[PDB]
């Protein structure tokens, strides 16, 4: 159902069954498939393809030549009716691609809210992007990658399948990420290695002096103490008893499957 | 001539003289030039530009915002009527570009069959891509590059002009290839260097234990023996007398013009 | 005003107020905003978006899926009416993006004449590109970058914000530029470092033997003498008293804000 207050350009092709919310705008030469839902106030500028079983939230801005919901590039995919979910107030720039999930990977590619996906960023099948993230130009996620809240990935950088980019991470440009990046960490290189705590990001986001200190101490446990990760996990959990921000490490360790990036 | 069983969307622009085969599908807002031939069952999803003297085989899937047959980026090119040939059952993803040849380089850009060209892959003028290859996102070939059968090139990787990517090669992501890559070799880095035989690929493709052993021994001759390439060529040819798979090296050496990638 | 000799395809959407010059060509499915000016003989092939306060010169060739004048990606930008200027005889290839300026950065993104911007090159807000430059595929400029006359940037290479790529520079592919590159210098790597004078480029462009020698001597002052930049500046200025080509260094030093790339 197309809301009576939505605008659908006469050259756009919105297939019967698509749901277009109030005050949405479907610009010229857009294609919107029959299983697409576009939330209130979302704008497709022009020349946008949205198809598949794809739900898009409110107040998104999707720029020309983006492809949202499309068949993924996993050779295992065979046409099953998988899904994309995109939240609210995202800015999805020219030529961005966001691909539907695979049955094998759980069936869902998900993007949260308030993200900035720059030109030609790629969100592969079964990726999970959180809130307030930035993918710079040509930042490329293989399948099943997690980009956690507030994480930022610099231009030309690619991430190997299943890797986790932890919350508040900053990955430099021109980098290649092959393992998991703990929350709060700066990473750079080919392959990417850790370069300390993203102190400036935490400062700007209202983390206290005490919390940043505890996070730096947890970083030192992981990377400077010389202990094994198995040894430091209970020490990090102990630290989190006083500084709850440190629990992000514990939660991340439980999800990590590829080991941590290391010097 | 447009086959009576082809579908041409009313918004597509197929110029008189284009040949569109049985059960092909030309989606919305596609442009097809008058010297284009599109084979039986091939689909142009939407927003595809195909022009030049360009022949496309059967059962291809070409995704939105791809540009096939276009004027190449070689400053030497002056508008001569050069050609593109594309085979069968390729998957050519969003924003892929495949450019026509140059007179100077032989007049022909060629792609075989059963290839997967991921988002924004670039096939420059006078390139030759074989069968069953994979170019991952943003993989970029300069002019005159050969990508031989079954070779795979990882995301963000670029290849310098005239280089050969040998059969069954695996080039990692985030790499820059400046010299020729012998068949069966894993290559990675900036600039790319060899990292052994692509054993897993050969195993999956039905190579025998004996053949893989011979290929590993030829690899050692090239890279571990410490001899010159001129010395090892007859030794590799001798080995190929028993193990025909090793002849791939001989054939490659004869085409190689840039020297081999080396540690 | 649309010149009576301009061609505007019936499927193109040229908003009232756009200025389209004599013998310009606006191809199918192009969108041209009301504050756009397109000069005599310029061609938009098809599927081109041009908007914003954007002035484009004569005899340009702009290929499909390019976005010229669009809202920039700087989170500081808030919709102010900033500008793009593009000169004459540029070749702007598929998927190139050129974004409008920011008030904070001066309000203007500028491109000169006779440039070749290859597939998916990115010109960010407030960049200044000169004349006769080449950006290869996926070459990506952050905001406020200067690319001076005749400079060339190889494929997959990105440039950090505010950096200057000096006149006649050659930056290799697969590189990441984080500081300023003096005129006449070859740069390569991640991060990019200097590799001597671009002798072949200067030779082809009519620089004299004496001028190239003086430029090589200025390069040695900067990078081989072991002196500080403050010491070498008057020595370079002294050299420029005889060889005016060396004044390019002086002019560059005055603009440089990020320090020079260094071994
Ligand atoms: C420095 C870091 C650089 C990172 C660069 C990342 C670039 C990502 C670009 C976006 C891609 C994304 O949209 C799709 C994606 O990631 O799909 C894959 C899917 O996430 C995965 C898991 O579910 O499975 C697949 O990847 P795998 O590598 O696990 O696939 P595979 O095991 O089927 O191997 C694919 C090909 O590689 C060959 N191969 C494999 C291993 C080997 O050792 N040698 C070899 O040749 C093999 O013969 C086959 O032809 C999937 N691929 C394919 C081609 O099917
Ligand atoms: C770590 C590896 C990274 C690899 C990255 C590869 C990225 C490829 C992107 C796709 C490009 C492809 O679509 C087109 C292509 O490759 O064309 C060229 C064509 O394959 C070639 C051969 O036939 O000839 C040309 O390349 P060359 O480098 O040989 O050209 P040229 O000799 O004319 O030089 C081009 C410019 O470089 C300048 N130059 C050259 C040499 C030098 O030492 N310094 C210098 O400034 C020279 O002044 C001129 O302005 C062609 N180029 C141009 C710009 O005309
Ligand atoms: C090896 C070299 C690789 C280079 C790769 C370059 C890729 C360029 C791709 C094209 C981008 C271009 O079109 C737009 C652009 O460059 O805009 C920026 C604008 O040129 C700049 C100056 O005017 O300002 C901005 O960059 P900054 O990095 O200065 O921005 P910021 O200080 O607002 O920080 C942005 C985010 O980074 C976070 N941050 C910052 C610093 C830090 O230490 N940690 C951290 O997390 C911070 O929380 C915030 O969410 C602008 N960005 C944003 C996202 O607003
Ligand atoms: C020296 C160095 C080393 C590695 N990388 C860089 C580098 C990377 C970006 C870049 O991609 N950015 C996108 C546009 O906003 C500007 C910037 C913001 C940003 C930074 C880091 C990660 C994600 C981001 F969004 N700029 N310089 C610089
Ligand atoms: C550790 C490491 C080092 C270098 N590179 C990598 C790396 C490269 C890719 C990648 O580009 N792929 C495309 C999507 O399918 C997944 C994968 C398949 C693939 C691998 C290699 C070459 C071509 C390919 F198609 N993933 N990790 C990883
Ligand atoms: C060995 C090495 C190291 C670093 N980089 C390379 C490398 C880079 C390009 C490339 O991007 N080119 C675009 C297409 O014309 C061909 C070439 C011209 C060119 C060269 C350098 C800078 C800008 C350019 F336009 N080819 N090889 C090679």
């Amino acid at each position: 159902m197309i809301d009576k207050s939505a605008f659908v350009h006469p050259t756009a092709i919105v297939e019967e069954g698509a749901s277009i919310g109030a005050n949405a705008h479907i610009g010229p030469f857009c294609i919107v498939g029959p299983h697409v839902e576009i939330g209130e106030g979302t704008v497709l500028k022009s020349h946008v393809v949205v198809n598949g079983h794809t739900k898009i939230g409110r107040d998104n801005e999707i720029y020309q030549f983006a492809s949202i919901g499309e068949v993924n590039q996993d050779l295992k995919y065979a046409g099953e009716p998988t899904r994309v979910e995109i939240g609210d107030r995202n800015r999805i720039r020219e030529s961005v691609t966001i691909h539907r999930g695979t049955v094998q990977g759980g069936g869902l590619t998900k993007v949260g809210s308030d993200n900035l996906l720059m030109i030609n960023a790629h969100i592969a099948h079964d990726c999970t992007v959180g809130n307030r993230c930035i993918l710079a130009n040509n930042a490329t996620l293989a399948g099943h990658v997690s980009v956690d809240d507030f994480a930022i990935i610099g231009g030309m950088t690619a991430v190997h399948q299943f890797c986790i980019i932890g919350a508040h991470v900053m990955v430099g440009g021109c980098s290649g990420v092959a393992q998991d990046v703990p929350p709060y960490v700066i990473a750079q290189g080919n392959h990417a290695t850790p370069f300390g705590v993203n102190i400036e990001g935490l400062k700007r986001r209202g983390f206290s002096r005490e919390a940043i200190t505890a996070i730096r101490n947890a970083y030192k446990l992981i990377y400077r103490s010389g202990k094994t990760l198995d040894e430091v996990k209970p020490e990090i959990a102990e630290l989190a008893e006083t500084y709850p921000e440190v629990k992000a490490f514990t939660d991340f360790f439980a999800r990590s499957t590829r080991g941590l990036i290391r010097h």
